[PDB]
């Protein structure tokens, strides 16, 4: 059984958010584009072994709309990682593992650096390290240009799976529809100079676990490759490229909880 | 004013091989499919820098298909390497700047630890180290089913550059179309087994520089980008995927140039 639910945090936020199982936390964030729906399956699968799941739309996205604009433009690994632990505070979660994939990476690792006692593991998956220009320049147009541009993009290009990708059905596309242009404006500039990926021996020894998309093409990774091997934490891949959490719920699941067991 | 000739090595080779410009001298080894028409324009561009270039189809392969069984049946790194040295005893290059990806990738490194007074420096490209069934598989089927099933694998996933590739012309994919064959019945079961990455101790400070293809799925390559940056070699990216000769020789030819300067 599934609490579909909101909950607010003093920063202003009102968070939508999803929760099964009973057991050590697991919270899975999601990526730029905030829309936890892309973790259904996932959810009951991983909460399926013994834990409870949580997820939720992020800060400006699909439900978790309502919030100031502190929180969703020139958004930073740091202010996510802050929000995240405001959520998990009213939730009265205290020791969580954690997933994040691209904004979501980078929050997952700042969380694991900035609140250690917090984190029991963090696992990200392919963290933005780098501007892109084609990216960055969406910003300047129309809303409604910018969601024709992402919502193909994501369509054709990326989802590493595109018949699952589609197969997430009407709402949750009306909702990321919504959610390209606030991303955009809010995520691409500011989300990658914020890497805290830089110090690599913070890194070091840490319980972080690093994967990229085995489809992805090489040069969009490259670097989280190199910076792991570089500070000794494990790295190995995913099916898919960005979303491997739609394109491949059963391995993905399966690989949330090994790597949960590992840390237990 | 490019040479066009052929040679014959002891090991019962005859090679066919070009050379333009004059210079220190830079090797351009082929990949698996042996045929250094690939390197066409390159080999221009590279020796208006001031060097001396020379390449050639490999044994077994195209126009070098005069030369024993032992040369393109359970071919190795170590082999192939011996095979160019062979070559440049013959042509008496001393001292040489190499390039190779693929079995050349493992051809050059090969040659880098093997015979270090004759290597200025090596430039290795997507070195395989990983037995691929797929490949492997392909060796029991009919030639000419080989040749078919292998040439629309370069046509339309992993050129890099279908246009480039198709422009290479007639001449070449009726000289490919034979070596298709010949590659898939002798470097794939072995030459991974024989790559010379295992001590990588042996690396450590060596000349060498290590690239993978920008656009080739991480999961091909992956394990390289670990292997040099664990052995603190120099690793980057090029455009395109396993033949970024053909598809931006532009790119490629400066790289050569700009590589090979680094190590006068
Ligand atoms: C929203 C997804 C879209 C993936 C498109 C994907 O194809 C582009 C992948 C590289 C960029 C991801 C990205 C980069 C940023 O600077 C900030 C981000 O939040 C993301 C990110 O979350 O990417
Ligand atoms: C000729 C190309 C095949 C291109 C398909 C290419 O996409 C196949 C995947 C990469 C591996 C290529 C490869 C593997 C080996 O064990 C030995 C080899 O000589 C090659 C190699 O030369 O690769």
């Amino acid at each position: 059984m599934r609490t579909r639910s909101t909950i607010s945090t003093p920063n202003g936020i009102t968070w939508y958010y999803e929760q099964e199982g009973t057991g050590p936390d697991v919270v899975l964030v999601p990526d730029g584009l905030g829309e936890c729906q892309m973790f259904d399956s996932s959810v009951s699968q991983i909460a399926a072994q013994g834990f409870r799941v949580t997820t939720f739309d992020m800060p400006g996205m699909s439900r978790s709309a309502k919030a100031p604009p502190e929180t969703y433009t020139e958004v930073t690994a740091q202010k996510l990682a802050s929000y995240v632990i405001s959520v998990l505070d009213a939730l009265d979660i205290k020791h969580a593992t954690v997933w994040g994939c691209a904004s979501g990476a980078s929050t997952v690792v700042a969380l694991l650096l900035g609140y250690p006692d917090r984190i029991r593991n963090a696992m990200c998956h392919e963290l933005p390290t780098k501007l892109l220009d084609h990216l960055s320049n969406t910003a300047v147009l129309e809303d409604e240009e910018i969601s024709k541009i992402l919502a193909n993009v994501m369509l054709n290009d990326v989802s590493g799976g595109s018949e699952a990708w589609q197969a997430m059905g009407d709402e949750v596309h009306a909702r990321l529809h919504k959610n390209y242009p606030v991303w955009a404006r809010g995520y691409p500039r500011t989300i990658p100079p914020s890497a805290p990926v830089k110090d690599l021996e913070a890194l070091r020894g840490k319980p972080l676990d690093w994967t990229v998309g085995a489809a992805t093409p090489t040069e969009s990774f490259f670097d989280n490759i190199v910076t792991a091997t570089k500070a000794g934490v494990n790295i190995g891949l995913l099916p898919g490229m960005h979303f491997p959490y739609v394109s491949h719920p059963d391995v993905f699941a399966k690989y949330v909880v090994e790597t949960t067991q590992k840390h237990l």
